[PDB]
Order: C-alpha cells, then structure tokens, then sequence
C-alpha cells in the first residue's frame, strides 16, 4: 500500500531519468496541441495524461494505490498509440517506455 506507491514512485523516477530521456522526452509535459498545429487532439483525445501530471498526482497524494497510478501511466501511453498512426517515431518510443514502465511494474510488492 505505502510499499506499493513507493515502488511506484520509483518506476517514476525511472521514467524521468537521463537512462531513458532518449526516448521518454515526448511524454515529460502535457502535449501542447496549440503549438504543435494538432488542432483535432482534443476532439479525439478526452483525457490528456503525461508524466508531469503523474508527477504532480503522486507528490499530492491523489494516488491511493499503485493500480491508480498504473492507469494514469497506461492512459498516457493509450492516448500515443490512439492518435498517432502505429508506424509514428512518436510511437516507436512510447512503446520502448511503455516496456520499461510494464516489466518494472510486474516486480510489484
């Protein structure tokens, strides 16, 4: 419970470090449609997630268990593979951070 938010607290700060920068980058801060030209994000995406907002989640406590904060991490990961064609480099890494934050997770207390 604590033990468990404390593991996930680890995987996070895993997602955030330089070990996988190379390709977590696109997932630190909530997208930007605006700035980007995705002017139909929003229309085809209901719950932006990234790893800032778990970020913030976790420090505020707002996690009470870990499969709270999976989902949260899962929904970030859905929304890259929901909008973007599945061929997208954008997509190429979610699914490299996306093996990252599974195979930790399953080592789960």
């Amino acid at each position: 419970l604590s033990e468990q938010l404390k593991h996930c607290n680890g995987i996070l700060k895993e997602l955030l470090s330089k070990k996988h920068a190379a390709y977590a980058w696109p997932f630190y801060k909530p997208v930007d449609a605006s700035a980007l030209g995705l002017h139909d994000y929003h229309d085809i995406i209901k719950h932006p997630m990234d790893l800032s907002t778990v970020k913030r989640k976790m420090e505020n406590r707002d996690y009470r268990d870990a499969q709270e904060f999976a989902a949260d991490v899962r929904l970030m990961f859905s929304n890259c593979y929901k909008y973007n064609p599945p061929d997208h480099d954008v997509v190429a890494m979610a699914r490299k951070l996306h093996d990252v934050f599974e195979f930790r997770y399953a080592k789960m207390p």
